[PDB]
């Protein structure tokens, strides 16, 4: 159930259903810092496959034989296709220029189009793993070149497409709530109108942004690093090469990759992993601030503000009868925290390049990913399971905005602050009502105040 | 306008004549344009220099120092100490990450004010010069690393536990007078079961005291001084129990437990000390957010929020909506807490980034350090004095609150949670109270025996 | 010693005779005792509300403000913005979360100069009354936002971008300069294949490009200001038009592109550019950071580091290892990226905790965003002339290290990677240069023609 | 191959293969955020299974069935010891309180008892959920409880015996290198010598200081919050059950676990976690510094410093013929900078509790777990693949310390730092050495160097 292949330290069994060989067998032995948990994140594998199928189409230019490109192009589209998860076994705590896990994917494709071509697995006859899959490439180049191919997909596949339903969502229920008047909150005191949809709106305006950063964010991950090789002076590669990867990447994606115009600084930095991070970490304070602000308004039903009634997908405690919490609040805040953490470990890693190579690149590229996967499944399963079941309680939102004493701010411009002030203490002292009050103090008519004080006229300037 | 005339190996320098420092420090200004006075060296740094000068001056007798020399040295250094020429120190902490621009800065103004003492020449070095008597037995590498410790420690004993002292006593003052208001609890921001305000208070309490034994727990390393270490730790041009000495005056001058670090490499190499302190005051920062976010939502209203709290006005109300006054001492203790969790994150970054025998992150380590410690003293005292001493409860809205809770059936568990749940649902939908004698679970006189606010407050 | 008596609702208050301040103020720095004068409100803050009221104060005429007071106003308001009345601002960010005392701060300040401009009493609130005049059409909650996006716009403007322009030139010229000088890569820090210092510098000039980029692209969501949404978005009490004619003023008094925020609920209950932009100035931190620890380490020596350059001297020697000079604006750079990055943990923690209509971590947010634009504008113009413009090659000893580099032997690895490989063990087993012929894998001749470092610096 | 389970929602398909029941099936319906990569860590599991246990025999004390206990005990056991691993497929971004995780574990002992009693998979018979497994408990108690038993295991038998192995390498290095004199760099300049033994002193200070820094922080951990409830008052539970079950948890794990004395504060805070999470963040600062100078050390071997010799685990690269590089310090320093991240999202989470509940628990609980991990196993990792194969390259060493213009500081109290200065910036612009040029200088004769300038004599105070 094993063959065996061998390095410059001993021989290695190599499991006979496995297609990846000795340098993977080594990695496993050598870098054992967390579980199976810790695995390179399946997007870099499949990146990967995406570069390693470029590579070997565009290398036929400079004299690979098209009989083995054809197999390793094959090959290639499995890893990418995800048909071959359980052949990477290596950590992210490896080397930081993620060479292991470059020789794990030229391993796989070597022996599985070594299989398609019916030769001896381990064998590396007809298809070389350096000679022929690594042809014109080191680590340093190509491991930067799946980030950036990862992170776009995970970006416009994953992330902006939960923020989009997210957006629809909160603007739809903007429109539905846009003549519900309820009391503003500042400081947490209660203060002057606005409507349920101008609330809404708020939120609605922040996800737009939030995309909008992302967005603004991208232009950089588009820059691929392939062709750079050692140090960034493409040494022992051709003229031309680095351009037609990104081209075939652009075609095989259908994303505007392009190779990055200044290869050093894409080998020696990954300032565009911290960029696209600091995007993510503005939305994670728009979705803290969205899901916190409705877990507080659905807060209740009696003792809480209860202006909102949040859909109920688990049944209630059983310890305290009936009782139905804001649990994707919860997830959706706990998840922002978490973008906030992996940021701060992204910066780090960003700031600690050394000459011609940044060595913290599976560390930056894991936390990013991590972030992207998270507020993208957060942002749908918000939206699904709590924004679009959101209800009003018009009731209750129209008794905690009439009875709000701030109410007696439409009468500044009547009878002056300092007589609105008066009747706020007064009514507030005697637990009565703002109208009532203004007449005994005698500031005004019962008709007057009517006339004076209307919600519905408190929603814009005049 | 009048100058004197200092001269470096890089040309003249104009010094103002009613200013104590030298060519050193007008040179280091030269090259130091980074922030406005608002990013000077912080004072405790300063005044921990004076004590630190003091102590050397006295100890170095004992290895061939003049005693006129080092009394003057000591009248002056304790001047420094003293915060009594503050104006004598221009320097941003944007400077050499050794700190060396201030330890110079600290040895020109102690030599120039212990030089007038003795009626020499302000500039001449005679008879006190800055590096040879001034800073004898000493490096800055050795000494700024001493100065952010006794900072530090003096910082954590005057102003953060005091402070933190000052609130633990007046919340569990509040904890001791709210024992008998039964109020409803909240988890998940949903009505929960009732607990007494002075329970949830007691929690507030026990946050703050674990935060001021966390904060102890930090000083031990604090307490070590890096002072004999010199140029890389080994001690080259120092004298055999200097570093002893030195450590034990700055004991006897601070009545604090300062000890010689035992070993000088990790001293100078890396300020893990000050990283694990920011780490103390960053946990009481997550306490103190916590605390005050609470005390904010508990006081919100008065008519459309929570409204359980009545916190004091200290304010006149806004002018735009009349009469409205706001939880302002929760907001600067808020803020303080978002200020100290970002300086942690600065502190760890430089205390990451040591290379070989030093450390040179340092001045910005210290000041983050200083600056948190400080921010947390004078935000609890002002927390204390201007909001919680003067927190009142509103019985009769706790009241209302708490009996209209339909999760007061919770009660009914073990004596009927099936047939709980449905008595919750039912005067929910129909706007009851938990008269819902209608669903026949109980008789009137057994909801009145197995439903007591005053009985669910303990386990039985 | 020379006090007035004003009032509020509170009591009578001393304020002194030489300030522009008034009771609201002197209440507020009663109440606000957090950190010393380090900690006073910004003073780009204080001038951008000195630029909003002059343009509230001119568009308000069309609102029925008296052109005689509106005049006074808008002189009064212009001193505070050309910071002529900094000492009339005692109050620290550890305010209210809305940053209403400065606001009132502002208010009093040019309500009493713009007093005394008309002849009349300090104190008086006659003819300029601080709420009725000064803070017409406004409130702290959209004044406040309104200020720290005018601040943060002008401090990247005039201070960041700037200070980033002369860094990208400075090393884009020594890019140009060390174009032809040949030196060894080095990935993991060890030997790796040629590049050009030129090669090297570009990434440099590339990353502070971006950087600049990076800055440019935060700055939309910045011109958008609050004002007109009053007190919680909705322009309550305030006038048609009066949001879109105090932005055209203020980007007329500018020349900055402002324009009113679209949407006033998303402008006051959160300042997410303000998280954006510090995210930008994060990006930027960790470019400089490499950048800064790079030349550090390149000028390490002069003999037991890598000394391939040569840094401008600025400081005389150290005393204690003597003539020994260090990297000092290298230490200043990277202490302020490290500063930059705790900075922006603190500004994500505030602009994640806003509560409904209003974010009231406002003050602390702008500070750290202030702190982190200033310290990377002035690091970069002190980095640039200080350093970056005076670095010279040590030729000869990068001659050195580059022909003995082992790894040279890369360029036999298309004519010969196994024999390449074995040539490099024995030539560094045996201290041998790569006469290693012995091996008899080419010729004296081969050799060199196939290792030219000359050959090795692009794809072919 | 599947049972059907009700909830209040609709019937639910369970794999008959599984322990889990309707709740947990749910539960993954409602919490997609993340694939499996993102499930509840194993430790919090088995935490839940010591807790579970604890619970079950003190319960006899209070009406518990000895029959149903013995069973509840023997599957909880099972859980424990990690034989039920498959039967948690929940998410960390679930409620903030992690009750799904407590109803899963409640279900899946619940089911396991009930097939050791012979009992049939779904039926809640004789073993419920509710009534025996999670009997006088809450998930606001419980979840706590297994956080902190977490947490404590984590760092007695991965993080702390991690760090034991470092300190005792470093120390045997430092021991090994006490006669080696190099030369010291301040600001990275050449400074004055120390030995390369006094420079790993320093290292061995820094460990074992990281592991008092961490018992400092543990104090604390040890409260369990297991008697406190719905909100902390032990509302449906018995006199002496907190007691009790700390004491149990105590005996079963042989670590001193105790009842939090302030069950409000156990319940509305993590605090500890956040103290834990801090000492873990010190500890980072430390193994960055420790890891990144031995790289630096490392660095050549010609055109680098090159004073260490690190062990080659792996082959040299193929692109660079025979390059190896010092990979375990950029899996440590990687590991430190996923630390400090970590330490940002902990500490956000512990800052956000709300009233009686802090419901950022299982966010909190992942980040402590994942840094003790990752900083156990790279200490480990760190030392046998590196730290104790490390070897002095004693000629480039004595080269570089002989070389150093800093020598000339041994002369200060001989001839004045005035007279050295000279001696330093003239050797230095003649590409001269010290000696001759005192000499030329006439400062002092050769044999007056040769006493006063011997770096034997610089290594202490005189
Ligand atoms: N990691 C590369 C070499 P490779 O391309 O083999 O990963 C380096 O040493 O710089
Ligand atoms: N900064 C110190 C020496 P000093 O004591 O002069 O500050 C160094 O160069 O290592
Ligand atoms: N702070 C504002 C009002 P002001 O404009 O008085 O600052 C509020 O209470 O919401
Ligand atoms: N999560 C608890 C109830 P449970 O114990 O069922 O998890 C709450 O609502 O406070």
């Amino acid at each position: 159930s094993f063959r065996i292949e061998y390095d410059t330290f001993g021989e290695l069994k190599v499991p006979n259903d496995k297609y990846y060989g000795a340098q993977t067998v080594r990695s496993t032995m050598n870098f054992k810092i967390g579980g199976v948990t810790e695995r390179m994140p399946t997007p870099v594998i499949k990146a990967f496959g995406i570069l390693k199928r470029a590579a070997a189409e565009v290398n036929q230019d400079y004299g690979l034989d098209p009989k083995i490109a054809n197999a390793i192009m094959k090959a290639a589209d499995e890893v990418a296709e995800g048909k071959l998860n359980d052949h990477f076994p290596l950590v992210v705590w490896q080397t930081g220029s993620g060479t292991q896990t470059n020789m794990n994917v030229n391993e796989v494709i070597s022996n599985r189009a070594i299989e398609m071509l019916g030769g001896e697995l381990g064998s590396k006859i007809p298809v070389h793993p350096n000679d022929h899959v690594n042809k014109s490439q080191s680590s340093n180049d190509t491991f930067p070149t799946a980030m950036h191919i990862a992170a776009a997909i995970e970006v416009h596949e994953v992330l902006l497409p939960g923020l989009q339903k997210l957006h629809d969502a909160l603007d739809a229920k903007s429109k539905e709530f846009a003549q519900i008047i309820k009391i503003g909150r500042t400081h947490t005191q209660d203060a002057v109108p606005l409507t349920l949809g101008q609330e809404f709106s708020g939120y609605v305006q922040q996800v737009k942004y939030a995309m909008t950063r992302i967005k603004a964010a991208m232009p950089r991950i588009y820059e691929l690093a392939a062709g750079g090789t050692a140090v960034g002076t493409g040494l022992n590669t051709r003229i031309g090469f680095a351009e037609k990867v990104a081209a075939k990447v652009a075609a095989l994606t259908g994303l505007p990759f392009v190779t990055a115009p200044n290869k050093f600084e894409a080998l020696a930095a990954h300032d565009a992993l911290v960029e696209l991070s600091g995007a993510m970490n503005t939305t994670a304070c728009s979705l803290m601030k969205i899901a916190n602000d409705i877990r507080f308004l659905g807060s209740g039903p009696r003792s809480g503000l209860g202006e909102l009634i949040l859909p109920e997908n688990e049944p209630g405690s059983s310890i305290m009868p009936g009782k139905v919490n804001p649990t994707q609040c919860e997830a959706m805040t706990m998840v922002a925290a978490q973008v906030m953490g992996n940021h701060v470990a992204v910066t780090v890693g960003g700031s600690n390049g050394h000459f011609e190579l940044n060595v913290f690149k599976p560390m930056m590229i894991k936390n990013v990913l991590h972030s992207a996967r998270l507020l993208g499944d957060a942002s749908v399963s918000f939206t699904e399971n709590c924004v679009v079941g959101i209800q009003a309680n018009t009731e209750r939102i129209n008794k905690l905005m009439n009875e709000s004493l701030m109410l007696v701010t439409a009468l500044n411009p009547h009878i002056g602050y300092d007589k609105a002030a008066k009747i706020a203490k007064t009514a507030h002292k005697n637990g009565s009502t703002l109208k009532e009050t203004a007449i005994e103090l005698g500031y005004l008519t019962a008709e007057q105040f009517d006339e004076w004080v209307k919600p519905k006229d408190m929603l814009g300037p005049k």
